[PDB]
């Protein structure tokens, strides 16, 4: 199963996320390593029981560079605990605001194919994500981005971005919004909303507009426009992502793919989409 890993091996240091029923600390894991150790509170209920060990199992049936490393859980002692690798960058939205224009576009472009390799492995998992968005990508220092954030109705209920089916509307699929309907291909979507994520350094999609606006606009066609400074080619595959109709949407695969050969053939980012300007200035 997972490795049950005794609670005098492991020294909180510092919290660096918390909820009502625990929270999450920077610690070290007994030369000690680096680790983020989540907790729950005593007073927990079955339900809580089950969707935060079902986070450990889910975690600990994966494998992959791109996605967040199980260390192990303290079960057998209270409270409980998931230990993980520690990200020592954070969350990539907030990663990003904080890092405004500091990343060459190739960079930015390496964030997204890791991101999009950790997809593709949990898509042919059968795993479903569901809340895929950069508020769930962790990053380390090698700049590597791993996907966080698993479970089942854990996920989208302890997700304040989803209101209320509970659900983050501006990076959730039509069919998933309008039907529930959750597969990889909603989370393609997401994919392509996580790529404008990145080319903006967490800009907020759709802006000021309301849950209520963006699906009416989604309906009438509309599309988030260019980045500024954003490759063609990358403009081009989230414009795909998001189709209207999921069948036509690439699979992870094919994100995979394009993603790599666009890497290995750097001079192809140059080459940039034509950005819509706001505001004209002018001078004589
Ligand atoms: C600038 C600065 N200073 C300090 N002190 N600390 C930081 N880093 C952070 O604040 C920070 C913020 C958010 C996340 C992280 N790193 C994390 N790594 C793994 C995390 C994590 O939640 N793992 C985890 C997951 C993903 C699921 C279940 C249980 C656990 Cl324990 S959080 C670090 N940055």
């Amino acid at each position: 199963f997972t490795t049950e890993i005794h609670p005098s091996c492991v020294t909180r240091q510092k919290v660096i996320g918390a909820g009502e029923f625990g929270e999450v600390y920077k610690g070290m894991l007994k030369k000690e390593v680096p680790v983020a150790i989540k907790t729950l509170k005593a007073g927990y209920t079955e339900k809580q029981r089950v969707d935060f060990l079902g986070e450990a199992g889910i975690m600990g049936q994966f494998s992959h560079h791109n996605i967040i490393r199980l260390e192990g859980v303290i079960s057998k002692y209270k409270p409980m605990m998931i230990i993980t690798e520690y990200m020592e960058n954070g969350a990539l939205d907030k990663f990003l605001r904080e890092k405004d224009g500091e990343f060459s576009v190739l960079q930015l472009v390496g964030m997204l194919r890791g991101i999009a390799a950790g997809m593709k492995y949990l898509a042919n998992m059968n795993y479903v994500h569901r809340d895929l968005a950069a508020r769930n990508i962790l990053v380390n220092s090698n700049l590597v981005c791993k996907v966080s954030d698993f479970g089942l109705s854990r996920v989208l209920e302890d997700d304040p971005e989803a209101t209320y089916g509970k659900i983050p509307i501006r990076w959730t699929a039509p069919e998933a919004i309008s039907y529930r309907k959750f597969t990889s291909a909603s989370d393609v979507w997401s994919f392509g909303i996580v790529m404008w994520e990145v080319m903006t350094y967490g800009e907020r999609p759709y802006w000021e507009l309301s849950n209520h606006e963006v699906m009416k606009a989604i309906n009438d066609g509309f599309r988030l426009p260019t980045p500024m400074d954003c490759p063609s080619a990358i403009y081009q595959l989230m414009m795909q992502c998001w189709q209207q109709e999921r069948a036509r949407r690439p699979k992870f695969a094919d994100i995979v793919s394009i993603l790599d050969k666009l890497i290995r053939a750097p001079d192809s980012l140059k080459t940039l989409a034509d950005f819509d300007p706001r505001v004209s200035i002018r001078l004589p």
